[PDB]
């Protein structure tokens, strides 16, 4: 139910991740990115994790061994920005 | 079920924590300490969290608003060392 | 004994990213900067002709420029702007 | 233009704690060190009489000494050893 995975991304950036699963499904992920501890909740309909802090809305997708960090700024006019697109589990 | 709490400890050390609960009980905690991401599992009998990595066995107790970071070295002769004893939720 | 001026500055950037910086000056001129960015300690040397700091490691070539309190973090594999709205706190 | 030598050294300590260090030297002598410890960027000035580095912030007074490849991180509120088994990797 708790798993530590390190990802190596573009520019050799290392993203440490903790995954928390519950009863056969993803539940939460905790990341350390951009100097922050980022807690995210699994959204099954979106097939990705979304930050619990709506004012600092990182998203994390780990799919088929490739993971992506993105972020949506708080203002409703903002568009989602991809921050790391070449992360792979070490 | 997912909560971010920052602790301020001795020497003004800041320990970021994510708590993960499941069905009314503690389940996991993720800490950033000593430059590491540390994932810990709740042990109800011990009333504390214990690192999932037996080779780097941090322990975390958050009790009555006071939290304590300790660590047990891998060798069986080691004794538990208290690393931070004056942590309080910010 | 020599005491090059050492200054800590924290920058707050877009997404409220905090970039801690130590500046080390020597005899009235910039000399070095140390940043914590993307989970890394990055040491940089001042390049006066370029008017910016360049990572000492050519294999991980961050650049850092501060002009009028606004700073930019960029990176060159072999230049991409990583943070463009850093402001001295 | 002046180029004080800049060196990155990583120390591996007890509990496998990694302390990243940047050393900045000036004209053949130690001058400054920048550490990342306990989640902080800590800038320190060399004190030749004490043969160690002392934090520039007196309110958070870390000290760092490296002698023969073995280093100690300590701290003085107003001295506690925090890491005593650091070794240059």
């Amino acid at each position: 139910p708790i798993e530590r995975v390190d990802y190596i991304c573009e520019r050799s950036v290392v993203v440490p991740v903790t995954y928390i699963r519950s009863n056969g499904a993803p539940a939460a992920a905790v990341l350390e990115v951009e100097g922050k501890m980022v807690a995210l909740q699994w959204h099954g309909d979106l097939k990705k994790y979304v930050a619990i802090d709506e004012q600092d809305s990182y998203r994390w997708a780990d799919r088929g061994g490739q993971a992506t960090l993105s972020h949506l700024e708080a203002d409703h006019t903002a568009k989602e920005v991809t921050l790391l697109s070449a992360c792979r589990a070490d």
